[PDB]
């Protein structure tokens, strides 16, 4: 598969800074030569440079808004970039307010994309209904065109237009959902797999319902949007919101390998990986390489095995 | 829902102390004001009160089956008269055996009741057939009217009356069935899902047949004993009897969340939790927090989430 | 069941040593008192002496060939015994190259046998598709007749013959499978169900069309060749190639529960335990532990439990 490397050092959509190092743990994990070991075609366009912006009081209650803005904006041209390149974009993070201008920059050149939103979380709380002020718990909110009127003019997004309809999105993996997202989910008719259905028809139907779901109708790009704390924290603890129940290792790598297969992932996100709050450097080496082989599994790795087309024997 | 909360600091049934703590611990992980902060209506009947009885020499083999036989009366009545007062009755145990009298006295105001049993044993030896004498292990011979008769009079439980049939109780998670248990099993034709069963069917099949099985023919209340050592012991580890192979976390929330959906949950037993025994903090505060969250699930909460009846846009 | 216990302490297949020492740690867990305290007729064979081969180069990349031909050599005249007094051939490895002479020597009496593969690897390298060179993975190439033509003469080896076609075997487990392997499981069209498709289906589905898929056409001996490592490796760490995402200990025991009540098992291998690379004492007997608990369901053990042909009450 072909892909375009863009690492995403963004912190300022959560508490915790230990996160902008996301894309220097990966790609010193080997991320760039594993890919090309496999029958990958990488591109690196380079970590985005987050130019400071010391003035940025908390709008209401919502925290470091112009500098969560102007980082969406930036990753959003790059994304499209890459887009335009013919590549597959690959969005080392960094907290997950960066969605907004990865699934942003996405749309501008594919706006028929369907996401696919793995997450402990929804992340779509409006700068209303959050109790955080976290950005990086809001993404969806500012992507979703059902919800455009309930999300006021923050400074530092003026320049976002939604760019999904509530019915192009599934969750899979939730587990820690506030009650003004739940009433969205109810009241838009949002896709959802939490990990309650999950238990219920096995990550086999789950995947198998989701693809069908997004892709039932007509064949379209994908936009996997990926936060490891979807995982359990017992795979993936250096995150900054571990919630226990999570998925598995095993069912991580089910979800990316079906869609791998599918031949349409367009966009990937590899979210909220932050070394700083593994509490040993195990721990941190513990998500990195599970970080990867999500990754690796998105562009061919099979479980099974892979060849190439020729007589071995 | 409606709670009626009763602490039963019982040890008597089994050999290990601590478990007398259990409704402390749990009370002092905040489990009435969680389920407050739920749409739960909470009355404290507080910790029954179970007196000494000095002189208590075995029954043949059967240990302390006074102190065991009157915490069970005491306990019986209790249930009743918080079952009278329109309230589930949520038993902190405490040993097993409390669920002589929590079955107990919940019949007697709902005699129609349907037993579902979450643990890794069976405990329906009968005085005759243990090979411990501990009595946390025999409640469920005590209780059924089949094994009538083949249930000597045992100091301590002349009060007993037999009130639920073979076929009024589902177990689930066995994996620790002594040789006399299983022959009463198979021979009384008891409904249950061993591991090995949900491991087959998945959890879901196996809690989709569990209500169909005790709801099919008519609606009845529920009585849910749930041992927290069916639970596998990297979850439970404090407690004194664990397993390995046991139910997983998202199991235990699936089991509670299903039963909480039907809305027919009447009586609750939280059993076996003993902090003593955890070998660390680190696995009694594990053991504690899984107890309290398979607690939440039984009265509402949803890893998909939760929203009052509001709008919140 | 009636039981044939063989020790092979060999390590020869690879290069870390501490495999001689399974016979002896899963015997000292008291393996044959278990079995006897089971519905077990049980006869213990020995230890087999593997006499030192001083003079053993590579054969081009092909490590310790004699020796690994001779110990091979030697396991299948023992197994053959056994399985003319008419008991179930287990044999306690030792590295997963004694496979070879399991199989062969099992395959002289009952020609018409299916084989299980329990394992993260498919041990399918012939010894020009290795880059390794450690026979432990390539014990599979030698007994399949397809792939006669392929195999070299490697010195040790001169007594072989293929017993078994690609369609006489299942795998179950994989997760780390070489290019090579894979084209040669693709191209004799060989049935496996790696950790992807025990992802998808669940652990009941691929037991049942295993044994469907070997008992299919007609009923004939079973024959599973378990290697530790086919488990995760929070359950079975001492062993020399580890690989995350394996099997869970419950699907471990419900692949083992299935095959007992098929009647059919004949031959049973449980290979690759290492006690010396176990971390700590801890996950040496963890890892004993479960590989006992593995074999004990291979001749009865059920987790419902057991009961004998008596009255119990
Ligand atoms: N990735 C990620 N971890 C935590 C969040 C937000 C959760 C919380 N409901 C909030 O509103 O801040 N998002
Ligand atoms: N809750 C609980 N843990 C252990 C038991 C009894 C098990 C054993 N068969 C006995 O008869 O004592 N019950
Ligand atoms: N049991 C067992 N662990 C590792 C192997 C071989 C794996 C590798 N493909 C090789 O060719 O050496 N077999
Ligand atoms: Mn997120
Ligand atoms: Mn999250
Ligand atoms: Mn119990
Ligand atoms: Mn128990
Ligand atoms: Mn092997
Ligand atoms: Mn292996």
């Amino acid at each position: 598969r072909t892909i375009g490397i863009i690492g995403a050092p963004f912190s300022k959509g959560q508490p915790r800074g230990g996160v902008e190092e996301g894309p220097t743990v990966l790609r010193k994990a080997g991320l760039l030569e594993k890919l090309k070991e496999q029958e990958c075609d990488v591109k690196d366009y380079g970590d985005l440079p987050f130019a400071d912006i010391p003035n940025d009081s908390p709008f209401q209650i919502v925290k470091n808004p112009r500098s969560v803005g102007k980082a969406s904006e930036q990753l959003a041209g790059k994304v499209a970039e890459v887009k335009k390149n013919g590549r597959i974009s690959l969005v080392l993070g960094g907290d997950h307010s960066l969605a907004i201008g990865s699934i942003s920059g996405h749309a501008r050149v594919h706006p028929d994309l369907g996401v696919i939103w793995v997450d402990a979380h929804t992340d779509i709380n409006t700068p209303l209904t959050t109790t955080s002020g976290n950005l990086h718990g809001q993404p969806v909110s500012f992507l979703l065109k059902e919800l455009k009127g309930k999300i006021p003019d923050v400074p530092g997004f003026s320049w976002v237009t939604p760019c999904i309809s509530a019915k192009d999105i599934v969750y899979i993996g939730l587990r820690d959902v506030d009650p003004g997202e739940h009433y969205i989910l109810k009241t838009l008719g949002i896709k959802y797999f939490s990990m309650t259905e999950v238990d219920r028809l096995g990550i086999g139907k789950v995947m198998e319902e989701t693809l069908s779901y997004l892709l039932g109708r007509k064949k379209r790009p994908i936009h996997l949007s990926f936060d490891v704390d979807g995982l359990d924290p017992s795979f993936t603890p250096a995150t900054g919101t571990p919630v226990v129940g999570g998925l598995t290792y095993r069912e991580g790598l089910y979800i990316t390998e079906e869609i791998y297969k599918t031949g349409l992932l367009s966009g990937l996100d590899i979210m909220e990986v932050n070394p700083s709050l593994g509490k040993t450097p195990e721990e941190v080496t513990r998500t990195v390489n599970t970080a990867v082989a999500i990754t690796l599994a998105c562009f061919g790795l099979a479980r099974e095995g892979n060849h190439k087309p020729i007589d071995y024997l």
